[PDB]
Protein backbone atom coordinates (compact mmCIF):
# COMPACT_ATOMS: atom_id res chain seq x y z
CA UNK A 1 0.00 0.00 0.00
CA UNK A 2 1.17 3.59 -0.66
CA UNK A 3 2.95 5.31 2.21
CA UNK A 4 0.87 8.44 1.71
CA UNK A 5 -2.26 6.30 1.83
CA UNK A 6 -1.00 4.93 5.15
CA UNK A 7 -0.63 8.49 6.38
CA UNK A 8 -4.20 9.16 5.38
CA UNK A 9 -5.57 5.92 6.68
CA UNK A 10 -4.01 6.18 10.13
CA UNK A 11 -4.12 9.95 10.16
CA UNK A 12 -0.39 10.17 10.89
CA UNK A 13 3.00 11.34 9.63
CA UNK A 14 5.46 8.70 8.46
CA UNK A 15 9.22 8.89 7.94
CA UNK A 16 10.88 5.83 6.35
CA UNK A 17 14.47 5.00 5.47
CA UNK A 18 15.41 1.50 4.35
CA UNK A 19 18.85 0.36 3.23
CA UNK A 20 19.58 -3.11 1.87
CA UNK A 21 23.26 -3.23 2.90
CA UNK A 22 23.66 -5.88 0.17
CA UNK A 23 22.68 -3.72 -2.81
CA UNK A 24 23.02 -0.14 -1.47
CA UNK A 25 19.33 0.18 -2.41
CA UNK A 26 17.34 2.75 -0.44
CA UNK A 27 13.62 3.31 0.15
CA UNK A 28 12.69 6.79 1.39
CA UNK A 29 9.51 8.52 2.61
CA UNK A 30 9.75 11.85 4.44
CA UNK A 31 13.34 10.76 5.14
CA UNK A 32 14.54 14.30 5.72
CA UNK A 33 11.88 15.11 8.36
CA UNK A 34 12.80 15.43 12.04
CA UNK A 35 11.04 13.07 14.48
CA UNK A 36 11.64 12.42 18.17
CA UNK A 37 13.61 9.13 18.27
CA UNK A 38 12.80 8.18 21.90
CA UNK A 39 14.13 4.79 23.12
CA UNK A 40 15.27 3.94 19.58
CA UNK A 41 18.52 5.79 20.53
CA UNK A 42 19.10 3.14 23.22
CA UNK A 43 20.43 1.12 20.22
CA UNK A 44 22.81 3.83 19.16
CA UNK A 45 24.04 4.48 22.72
CA UNK A 46 24.53 0.76 23.23
CA UNK A 47 26.64 0.32 20.02
CA UNK A 48 28.93 3.27 20.90
CA UNK A 49 29.78 1.88 24.32
CA UNK A 50 30.45 -1.50 22.65
CA UNK A 51 33.07 0.05 20.28
CA UNK A 52 35.12 0.86 23.33
CA UNK A 53 34.61 -2.20 25.44
CA UNK A 54 35.48 -5.67 24.10
CA UNK A 55 33.06 -8.43 24.95
CA UNK A 56 35.43 -9.97 27.49
CA UNK A 57 35.31 -6.78 29.49
CA UNK A 58 31.52 -6.49 29.88
CA UNK A 59 31.96 -8.02 33.32
CA UNK A 60 33.12 -4.58 34.43
CA UNK A 61 31.01 -2.98 37.11
CA UNK A 62 29.31 0.30 37.82
CA UNK A 63 27.95 1.49 41.11
CA UNK A 64 24.33 2.57 41.04
CA UNK A 65 22.88 5.00 43.60
CA UNK A 66 19.48 6.55 44.32
CA UNK A 67 20.53 9.59 42.34
CA UNK A 68 20.80 7.39 39.21
CA UNK A 69 17.14 6.40 39.13
CA UNK A 70 14.74 8.01 36.62
CA UNK A 71 11.20 6.84 35.84
CA UNK A 72 10.64 3.46 34.10
CA UNK A 73 13.67 1.59 35.38
CA UNK A 74 12.08 -1.83 35.93
CA UNK A 75 15.51 -3.35 36.28
CA UNK A 76 17.82 -0.68 37.68
CA UNK A 77 15.31 0.09 40.44
CA UNK A 78 16.49 -3.07 42.24
CA UNK A 79 20.16 -1.99 42.02
CA UNK A 80 20.08 1.04 44.30
CA UNK A 81 23.30 1.18 46.26
CA UNK A 82 24.41 -1.89 44.27
CA UNK A 83 26.84 -2.69 41.43
CA UNK A 84 25.87 -3.88 37.97
CA UNK A 85 28.03 -5.12 35.04
CA UNK A 86 28.13 -3.28 31.71
CA UNK A 87 26.60 -6.41 30.15
CA UNK A 88 23.52 -6.28 32.43
CA UNK A 89 23.16 -2.53 31.80
CA UNK A 90 22.92 -3.10 28.06
CA UNK A 91 20.49 -5.99 28.43
CA UNK A 92 18.34 -3.89 30.79
CA UNK A 93 18.45 -1.02 28.31
CA UNK A 94 17.72 -3.07 25.16
CA UNK A 95 15.32 -5.64 26.54
CA UNK A 96 13.16 -3.83 29.06
CA UNK A 97 13.93 -0.37 27.75
CA UNK A 98 15.33 0.68 31.16
CA UNK A 99 15.80 4.45 31.33
CA UNK A 100 18.44 4.39 34.09
CA UNK A 101 20.50 1.76 32.18
CA UNK A 102 20.43 4.12 29.14
CA UNK A 103 21.63 7.08 31.23
CA UNK A 104 24.55 5.21 32.93
CA UNK A 105 25.49 4.04 29.44
CA UNK A 106 25.58 7.58 28.09
CA UNK A 107 27.70 8.39 31.16
CA UNK A 108 30.05 5.52 30.55
CA UNK A 109 30.61 6.70 26.98
CA UNK A 110 31.36 10.00 28.65
CA UNK A 111 28.22 12.20 28.41
CA UNK A 112 25.93 13.49 25.66
CA UNK A 113 28.83 15.56 24.52
CA UNK A 114 30.85 12.49 23.65
CA UNK A 115 27.80 10.86 21.97
CA UNK A 116 27.34 13.99 19.92
CA UNK A 117 31.06 14.01 19.13
CA UNK A 118 31.01 10.43 17.88
CA UNK A 119 27.99 11.03 15.66
CA UNK A 120 29.81 13.83 13.80
CA UNK A 121 32.72 11.45 13.26
CA UNK A 122 30.19 9.07 11.55
CA UNK A 123 29.17 12.11 9.50
CA UNK A 124 25.87 12.45 11.37
CA UNK A 125 25.36 16.16 11.72
CA UNK A 126 21.56 15.66 12.06
CA UNK A 127 20.83 13.43 15.08
CA UNK A 128 20.47 15.85 17.97
CA UNK A 129 21.00 14.45 21.44
CA UNK A 130 20.34 17.14 24.08
CA UNK A 131 18.74 15.70 27.26
CA UNK A 132 19.00 12.50 29.29
CA UNK A 133 16.08 10.16 30.01
CA UNK A 134 13.26 10.75 30.61
CA UNK A 135 13.10 14.42 29.49
CA UNK A 136 14.34 13.59 26.00
CA UNK A 137 10.83 12.06 25.62
CA UNK A 138 9.26 15.53 25.85
CA UNK A 139 8.84 16.21 22.18
CA UNK A 140 7.88 19.43 20.51
CA UNK A 141 7.46 19.84 16.76
CA UNK A 142 9.05 23.23 17.42
CA UNK A 143 12.33 21.99 19.03
CA UNK A 144 15.06 19.95 17.31
CA UNK A 145 15.91 18.54 20.75
CA UNK A 146 16.48 14.79 20.67
CA UNK A 147 15.25 14.34 17.10
CA UNK A 148 16.79 12.96 13.94
CA UNK A 149 15.69 12.25 10.37
CA UNK A 150 14.77 8.70 9.24
CA UNK A 151 17.72 9.01 6.78
CA UNK A 152 20.46 10.28 9.20
CA UNK A 153 19.40 7.83 11.95
CA UNK A 154 19.27 5.02 9.37
CA UNK A 155 22.78 5.85 8.03
CA UNK A 156 24.10 5.92 11.60
CA UNK A 157 22.88 2.43 12.55
CA UNK A 158 24.43 1.16 9.33
CA UNK A 159 27.77 2.75 10.08
CA UNK A 160 27.59 1.61 13.72
CA UNK A 161 26.32 -1.93 13.65
CA UNK A 162 25.71 -3.24 10.18
CA UNK A 163 29.07 -2.07 8.72
CA UNK A 164 30.86 -0.78 11.83
CA UNK A 165 33.84 -1.30 14.15
CA UNK A 166 32.14 -3.81 16.44
CA UNK A 167 33.83 -7.08 17.27
CA UNK A 168 32.03 -10.22 16.13
CA UNK A 169 30.80 -11.13 19.64
CA UNK A 170 29.68 -7.58 20.62
CA UNK A 171 27.88 -7.32 17.31
CA UNK A 172 26.23 -10.62 18.07
CA UNK A 173 25.46 -9.72 21.69
CA UNK A 174 23.65 -6.54 20.65
CA UNK A 175 21.84 -8.26 17.75
CA UNK A 176 20.72 -11.18 19.89
CA UNK A 177 19.01 -8.69 22.27
CA UNK A 178 17.26 -7.01 19.34
CA UNK A 179 15.99 -10.39 18.03
CA UNK A 180 14.75 -11.68 21.39
CA UNK A 181 13.30 -8.40 22.58
CA UNK A 182 9.53 -9.02 22.86
CA UNK A 183 8.45 -5.35 23.08
CA UNK A 184 8.68 -4.79 19.30
CA UNK A 185 6.25 -7.60 18.45
CA UNK A 186 3.35 -5.42 17.22
CA UNK A 187 5.75 -3.30 15.22
CA UNK A 188 8.02 -4.25 12.33
CA UNK A 189 8.12 -7.88 13.54
CA UNK A 190 4.37 -7.94 12.77
CA UNK A 191 4.54 -6.48 9.19
CA UNK A 192 7.34 -8.51 7.53
CA UNK A 193 6.85 -12.08 6.23
CA UNK A 194 7.11 -15.19 8.40
CA UNK A 195 10.48 -15.99 6.88
CA UNK A 196 12.50 -12.94 8.01
CA UNK A 197 14.37 -12.36 11.24
CA UNK A 198 13.79 -8.95 12.84
CA UNK A 199 16.26 -7.33 15.20
CA UNK A 200 14.37 -4.18 16.41
CA UNK A 201 14.46 -1.43 19.02
CA UNK A 202 11.07 0.26 19.53
CA UNK A 203 10.37 3.73 21.02
CA UNK A 204 7.57 6.01 22.18
CA UNK A 205 7.89 9.72 23.06
CA UNK A 206 5.51 11.26 25.61
CA UNK A 207 3.89 13.59 23.12
CA UNK A 208 2.26 13.62 19.68
CA UNK A 209 1.85 9.85 19.55
CA UNK A 210 5.56 9.49 18.76
CA UNK A 211 5.85 5.79 17.99
CA UNK A 212 9.04 4.38 16.46
CA UNK A 213 10.73 1.15 15.37
CA UNK A 214 14.22 0.62 13.97
CA UNK A 215 15.43 -2.73 12.71
CA UNK A 216 18.00 -5.00 11.10
CA UNK A 217 15.77 -7.16 8.91
CA UNK A 218 17.13 -10.45 7.50
CA UNK A 219 15.25 -11.89 4.56
CA UNK A 220 15.50 -15.66 4.49
CA UNK A 221 18.54 -16.53 2.39
CA UNK A 222 20.04 -13.08 2.98
CA UNK A 223 22.87 -12.69 5.50
CA UNK A 224 23.11 -8.90 5.02
CA UNK A 225 20.32 -7.04 6.87
CA UNK A 226 17.99 -4.40 5.47
CA UNK A 227 18.31 -1.34 7.77
CA UNK A 228 14.74 -0.17 8.47
CA UNK A 229 13.90 3.10 10.23
CA UNK A 230 10.22 3.88 10.84
CA UNK A 231 9.50 7.17 12.72
CA UNK A 232 5.83 8.18 13.22
CA UNK A 233 3.77 10.96 14.77
CA UNK A 234 0.43 12.72 14.82
CA UNK A 235 -0.87 16.29 14.85
CA UNK A 236 -2.02 16.46 18.50
CA UNK A 237 0.02 16.56 21.59
CA UNK A 238 -2.24 14.10 23.30
CA UNK A 239 -2.81 11.64 20.43
CA UNK A 240 -2.44 7.89 21.02
CA UNK A 241 -0.37 5.91 18.48
CA UNK A 242 -1.75 2.85 16.66
CA UNK A 243 0.90 0.08 16.41
CA UNK A 244 -0.76 -1.27 13.24
CA UNK A 245 0.53 1.78 11.38
CA UNK A 246 4.15 0.59 11.74
CA UNK A 247 3.44 -3.11 11.10
CA UNK A 248 1.72 -1.95 7.90
CA UNK A 249 4.40 0.50 6.77
CA UNK A 250 6.96 -2.32 7.32
CA UNK A 251 4.92 -4.63 5.13
CA UNK A 252 4.73 -2.02 2.37
CA UNK A 253 8.47 -1.37 2.47
CA UNK A 254 9.29 -5.09 2.46
CA UNK A 255 7.74 -5.27 -1.03
CA UNK A 256 10.55 -3.21 -2.60
CA UNK A 257 13.34 -5.51 -1.43
P1 LIG B 1 11.47 4.62 25.26
O1 LIG B 1 10.65 3.44 25.46
O2 LIG B 1 10.84 5.10 24.08
C1 LIG B 1 11.63 5.72 26.69
N1 LIG B 1 10.32 6.26 26.85
C2 LIG B 1 9.87 6.38 28.11
O3 LIG B 1 10.56 6.01 29.01
O4 LIG B 1 8.63 6.86 28.39
C3 LIG B 1 7.89 7.44 27.33
C4 LIG B 1 6.40 7.31 27.56
C5 LIG B 1 5.91 7.36 28.90
C6 LIG B 1 4.50 7.27 29.09
C7 LIG B 1 3.68 7.15 27.96
C8 LIG B 1 4.16 7.11 26.67
C9 LIG B 1 5.54 7.20 26.45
Amino acid sequence: KELNDLEKKYNAHIGVYALDTKSGKEVKFNSDKRFAYASTSKAINSAILLEQVPYNKLNKKVHINKDDIVAYSPILEKYVGKDITLKALIEASMTYSDNTANNKIIKEIGGIKKVKQRLKELGDKVTNPVRYEIELNYYSPKSKKDTSTPAAFGKTLNKLIANGKLSKENKKFLLDLMLNNKSGDTLIKDGVPKDYKVADKSGQAITYASRNDVAFVYPKGQSEPIVLVIFTNKDNKSDKPNDKLISETAKSVMKEF
